[PDB]
């Protein structure tokens, strides 16, 4: 795709849901993950109910329509495409995971979404183990962003 979005007013569409959590809980988890990135960039994130959205969000299993199949429980948790038109920018979550707040059983939808949205904005992986963009999932209740995450996003967006 591209290295960055060329506009600042990003839109997102939650195309479908997992039944693992109430819709309002899923909506809020995504809103909080977006707010992590909007706080540190000139970007804004606005929810729309439209196929025209920049970031289309889906939950799916196995081969789910893009040629990059999920793998069942664990392993690949989600993936996202770098910015651009069409499928670019979109973020997909493997519903063979149990989505939760992450503290007890399951994976944190908030933390996975925050990492995926980083990719959807153009970030690659960090080499800082504590960073949100490190390649390995990690549960935390503390602040997810490391200096390296902010440095990476500011490098793209100012
Ligand atoms: C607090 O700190 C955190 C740090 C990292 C994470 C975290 C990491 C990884 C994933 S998902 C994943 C898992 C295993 C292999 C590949 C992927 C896809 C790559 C898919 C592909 O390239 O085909 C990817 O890295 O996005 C989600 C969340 C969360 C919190
Ligand atoms: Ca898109
Ligand atoms: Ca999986
Ligand atoms: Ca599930
Ligand atoms: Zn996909
Ligand atoms: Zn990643």
């Amino acid at each position: 795709g591209d290295l960055k979005w060329h506009h600042h007013n990003i839109t997102y569409w939650i195309q479908n849901y997992s039944e693992d959590l109430p819709r309002a809980v899923i909506d809020d988890a995504f809103a909080r993950a977006f707010a992590l990135w909007s706080a540190v960039t000139p970007l804004t994130f606005t929810r729309v109910y439209s196929r025209d959205a920049d970031i289309v969000i889906q939950f799916g299993v196995a081969e789910h329509g893009d040629g990059y199949p999920f793998d069942g429980k664990d392993g690949l948790l989600a993936h996202a495409f770098p910015p651009g038109p069409g499928i670019q920018g979109d973020a997909h979550f493997d519903d063979d995971e149990l989505w939760s707040l992450g503290k007890g059983v399951g994976y944190s939808l908030f933390l996975v979404a925050a990492h995926q949205f980083g990719h959807a904005l153009g970030l690659d992986h960090s080499s800082v183990p504590e960073a949100l963009m490190y390649p390995m999932y990690r549960f935390t209740e503390g602040p997810p962003l490391h200096k390296d995450d902010v440095n990476g996003i500011r490098h793209l967006y100012g």
